[PDB]
């Protein structure tokens, strides 16, 4: 059940130093940049995992989010499960609200447009999210039970793909800097 997927994409813009570490862990230093996203996690996501995770150093100076992140494709959907962040709280279309783990989560859509995705080409995909109303803790070992934030996106009509893509706990930022830490497993 350990991770085997190393997440590590830059658009290139500024400095994001990412270290693949031992087991599941990783680190990232950045500065100035435009939009990333590092994470360590599981080739081929699933709804039924629990994930694990302890993010040891959470120090985002602007902008950046501490994130389940995964895609599917039939359909393409790229989706979240953020338990903290930076300057800035993502937000989108709400739906209602999950609790899991101890946290309550908003749940919203989005979607983009001309956009990169894992196909490699710009296109369009809808974006599903939950994003907890305050900050998770860091520090400690942490879980998010993925089944119940699939659950109640299926009680709003955001049905996941049946071809499971990536699935990692992430760190990505947009256009500031900071340094994180964080093991999963």
């Amino acid at each position: 059940a350990s991770t085997d997927y190393w997440q590590n994409a830059t658009d290139g813009g500024g400095i994001v130093n990412a270290v693949n570490g031992s087991g599941g862990n990783y680190s990232v230093n950045w500065s100035n940049t435009g939009n990333f996203v590092v994470g360590k996690g599981w080739t081929t996501g699933s709804p039924f995992r629990t994930i694990n995770y302890n993010a040891g150093v959470w120090a985002p100076n602007g902008n950046g989010y501490l994130t389940l992140y995964g895609w599917t494709r039939s359909p393409l959907i790229q989706y979240y499960v953020v338990d903290s962040w930076g300057t800035y709280r993502p937000t989108g279309t709400y739906k209602g609200t999950v609790k899991s783990d101890g946290g309550t989560y908003d749940i919203y859509t989005t979607t983009r447009y001309n956009a990169p995705s894992i196909d490699g080409d710009r296109t369009t995909f809808t974006q599903y999210w939950s994003v907890r109303q305050s900050k998770r803790p860091t520090g400690s070992n942490a879980t998010i039970t993925f089944t119940n934030h699939v659950n109640a996106w299926k009680s709003h009509g955001m049905n996941l793909g049946s071809n499971w893509a990536y699935q990692v706990m992430a760190t990505e930022g947009y256009q500031s800097s900071g340094s994180s830490n964080v093991t999963v497993w």
